[PDB]
């Protein structure tokens, strides 16, 4: 029922890059999802205490949220685009794993995921 430590956004010994694909993931993908009307439940780690979801972190063992992704992108945490794309997919998948079909939160994740898929479809080639 307690909250775990959040996912790390800083790791000095992890090698990093700033690639055109990662720039796209921040400037286009993250920005688009972040401003969406349904972004709010996904802009920070799930607070299982405040939301009274005591089993959340029993079921979700790889938590991820856009607040974490935003920090990772802004602080150059990633080596490649695949790592970041995986984080987005983890976030959506967690929502579908934990909740029921037809739940508001699932409809919200689906709307964000649709836009995500449209933006990743036009991920630029590596310069
Ligand atoms: C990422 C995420 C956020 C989130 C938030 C959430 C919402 N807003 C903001 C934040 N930060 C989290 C709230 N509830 C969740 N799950 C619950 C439990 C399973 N079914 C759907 C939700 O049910 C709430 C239910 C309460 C009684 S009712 O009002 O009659 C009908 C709705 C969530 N699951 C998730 O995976």
């Amino acid at each position: 029922s307690m909250n775990p430590p959040p996912p790390e956004t800083s790791n000095p010994n992890k090698p990093k890059r700033q690639t055109n694909q990662l720039q796209y993931l921040l400037r286009v993908v993250l920005k688009t999802l972040w401003k969406h009307q349904f972004a709010w439940p996904f802009q920070q780690p799930v607070d299982a205490v405040k939301l009274n979801l005591p089993d959340y972190y029993k079921i979700i063992k790889t938590p991820m949220d856009m607040g974490t992704i935003k920090k990772r992108l802004e602080n150059n945490y990633y080596w490649n685009a695949q790592e970041c794309i995986q984080d987005f997919n983890t976030m959506f998948t967690n929502c579908y794993i934990y909740n029921k079909p037809g739940d508001d939160i699932v409809l919200m994740a689906e709307a964000l995921e649709k836009l995500f898929l449209q933006k990743i479809n036009e991920l630029p080639t590596e310069e």
